[PDB]
This record gives C-alpha cells, sequence and structure tokens, in this order.
C-alpha cells in the first residue's frame, strides 16, 4: 500500500515538490517522503518499460545502485494526481546552503573536503549516464555525524549525452554563459561551470554572479581572502569558453585539491563529532 511509512513534519517545499520527514515502519529507517504533482512535472522519462515516470525516478534508479554521495531512492509510488518518492534521509542533517548561511565563508580545508566529495558524487552520476543540471548548495545535504555530503534533487536532470543540449530548467545564476547567450551547452562543461560557482560560493560565502551581464562577462572578483591556488581553480572552472574548462580529472589533480581530509576527519575538526 504505502503506510509502510509513518509521516512526520514537512521538511520543505518548492519547485521540487513537498518533502516530509518519515520513518519506514519495518525497520525504523529514517526516510524523506517527496510528493510531486503530475501537472507540476515538466521533464518526463520512462523506465525499461512503458511505465512513464518523472525523469527524476529514471535518473535516481540509474545512480541509486551501490554506495555513493548521491541520495538513494528506496522506492516510489504513483497516485492518481501525483508521484511519491521514498528517499534515504541522513540524521542529523543540514543542507549546505543553510550551513553557509550560519557559518559564512568556509575555511579552505573544509571547502576542499566538501568540494572533493561533490566531485566524486558528480563523477558517479556521469559514470552512470546521468547529468544533474542543478548542482548548487541548496541541493547538497551534509550528514553532520559522518561528514559526508549527499547530492539531491535530480528533477532538472537528464540522461548524459555527447551532443548539444538546448533545454535547461536548472538554476540560472549557476548556468553557463553559453546557455545565457545561445541557449546551447554540453553536459560536462556546463557541470564544471556550476562547480566553479559552487566553489566560489563555499570560500566566499555567496555566489559570484547575480545577473546575466555578469555571467556573460565572466570577471570573478574575490570579496574574501582566498588563496591564489583556490582562485586559480575557480577561474579555470569559470572559463568563458567551454573547452577552456578543466575536466573532472584536471580539477581533482589541481594543486589546491591535494591532501583532502577524510569525511570523518572533517566532521571531527569542523562539525565537532
Ligand atoms: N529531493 C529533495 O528535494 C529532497 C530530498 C531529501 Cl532526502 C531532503 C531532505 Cl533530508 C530534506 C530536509 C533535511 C533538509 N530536504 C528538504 C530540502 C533540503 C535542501 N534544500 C532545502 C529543503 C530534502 N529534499
Amino acid at each position: 500500500l504505502e503506510s509502510q511509512y509513518q509521516v512526520g513534519p514537512l521538511l520543505g517545499s518548492g519547485g521540487f515538490g513537498s518533502v516530509y520527514s518519515g520513518i519506514r515502519v519495518s525497520d525504523n529507517l529514517p526516510v524523506a517522503i517527496k510528493h510531486v504533482e503530475k501537472d507540476r512535472i515538466s521533464d518526463w522519462g520512462e523506465l525499461p518499460n512503458g511505465t512513464r515516470v518523472p525523469m527524476e525516478v529514471v535518473l535516481l534508479k540509474k545512480v541509486s545502485s551501490g554506495f555513493s554521495g548521491v541520495i538513494r531512492l528506496l522506492d516510489w509510488f504513483e497516485r492518481p494526481d501525483s508521484f511519491v518518492l521514498i528517499l534515504e534521509r541522513p540524521e542529523p542533517v543540514q543542507d549546505l546552503f543553510d550551513f553557509i548561511t550560519e557559518r559564512g565563508a568556509l575555511q579552505e580545508e573544509l571547502a576542499r573536503s566538501f568540494f572533493w566529495q561533490v566531485l566524486e558524487a558528480v563523477r558517479h552520476c556521469h559514470n552512470c549516464g546521468v547529468l544533474h543540471r542543478d548542482i548548487k548548495d541548496e541541493n547538497i545535504l551534509i550528514d553532520l555525524n559522518r561528514g559526508e555530503l549527499k547530492l539531491i534533487d535530480f528533477g532538472s536532470g537528464a540522461l548524459l549525452k555527447d551532443t548539444v543540449y538546448t533545454d535547461f530548467d536548472g538554476t540560472r545564476v549557476y548556468s553557463p554563459p553559453e546557455w545565457i547567450r545561445y541557449h546551447r551547452y554540453h553536459g560536462r562543461s556546463a557541470a564544471v561551470w556550476s562547480l566553479g560557482i559552487l566553489l566560489y560560493d563555499m570560500v566566499c560565502g555567496d555566489i559570484p554572479f547575480e545577473h546575466d551581464e555578469e555571467i556573460i562577462r565572466g570577471q570573478v572578483f574575490f570579496r574574501q581572502r582566498v588563496s591564489s591556488e583556490c582562485q586559480h581553480l575557480i577561474r579555470w572552472c569559470l572559463a568563458l569558453r567551454p573547452s577552456d574548462r578543466p575536466t573532472f580529472e584536471e580539477i581533482q589533480n589541481h594543486p589546491w585539491m591535494q591532501d583532502v581530509l577524510l569525511p570523518q576527519e572533517t566532521a571531527e575538526i569542523h562539525l565537532h563529532s
């Protein structure tokens, strides 16, 4: 049926739908229960059969196998007017947006650990043929006990492909200049641009660009003291020409990314575990 789950408080609502705290009754596992109205759903996909479902379900199934820094889909249900997704829920948890709101710009050692884990999660998605298309601090959860980050909300995502994309429903201030100007981008280089925005966000406490004109110009001004190596990596991710941007391999081999803390180290030093 679907009272295999006890429903708790509303955790949040927005373009992603309505998300409730929940518990799976069979083993007390913490879950998040996400309701999405069918009419409010834009991009659709389908499973290895008829079964037309939200793209989000297709993508999560493709990445939810195995361990990773991606939130796992435990189950889903269809109702007459909506879909309901059952997702794993860290506890205690705080999204990266709220974490940055409370603590301001992050020390580089902590930003390094977080950014590294985001890179590994995004690599996993791409390796599984999934492109997220809305990487940003609001879509990243922190498991405060373990110091492990989780990517959420694949509702703007798509199957990864090597040809040009001409559709985009992600967050605009995270979208690349080629999308702003031409409404065209390729998957990896757009993702790397958003990773540059995210890294700036972490070490400066706010995003670099607010307006189309700023994104198009691509001038990065640093409002906080940031190391030259970090500045260099960020400016590389934010290269105006897509082909001038680093690959994931080049990002992880960059001098700023060396000697990352383990997740548990991160929690003990910076999240006091
Ligand atoms: N797919 C989603 O949109 C989704 C998935 C999950 Cl597992 C969660 C969880 Cl947990 C939360 C609340 C713990 C913040 N939320 C609410 C969000 C947390 C980050 N942005 C603010 C509301 C979740 N949302």
